[PDB]
């Protein structure tokens, strides 16, 4: 539950198994329970470095990561508020490093 969310934060605090942790995170993401992902630590701060460092050349994680990112921007209402005010530098990096 939420313990798995902070534990995934703790595992991802330190790429293949990272993709699996993010995958189970996406499995909780696509669920439609409640206002569950209201922590927004990842989604604003924890998701980003693995989104850029652990996806440098990657889309082993960059695919599922940016997918989870968009699903999270759709899910969490405060995700945009945590965004509106760097993700903008990050998305161009992911696009430029992946032309094909």
């Amino acid at each position: 539950d939420e313990e798995t969310l902070k534990k995934l934060i703790v595992r991802l605090n330190n790429g293949k198994q990272i993709e699996t942790l993010v995958q189970i995170l996406e499995d909780l993401l696509v669920f439609t329970y409640s206002e569950h992902a209201s922590k927004l630590f990842q989604g604003k701060n924890i998701h980003v470095p693995l989104l850029i460092v652990l996806d440098s050349y990657m889309a082993s994680v960059q695919q599922v990561g940016w997918s989870l990112l968009c699903k999270l921007i759709e899910v969490c209402p405060g995700t945009m508020q945590s965004l509106m005010g760097g993700v903008h530098q990050l998305i161009l990096k992911m696009l430029t490093v992946h032309n094909a």
